[PDB]
């Protein structure tokens, strides 16, 4: 994380800016956890239907 | 380590094991942007 004193001087305009971007990166984040577990599941399912 | 000889039983256990690892990384996403947000909430209730 970023240092409080620096963000102090910031206008409450570009705090907010920065807020709003993490917004997106942490969804894509967790979006790709989603993905990596689907590929997981993959070859456990293959396994169940082969019987 | 080949699964097609394992029991449907402890293939499903298997995909259940799954779920609880998922979630623990979805909250370590969760933590990790909780600390990079305060210091800029502080910040914005400082003014």
């Amino acid at each position: 994380s970023m240092d409080y004193e620096f963000l102090k001087s910031w206008t409450v305009e570009d705090l907010q800016k920065r807020l709003l971007a993490l917004d997106p990166m942490m969804e894509q984040e967790i979006e790709e956890i989603r993905q990596k577990y689907q590929s997981k599941r993959q070859p456990i399912l293959d396994a169940i239907e082969a019987k």
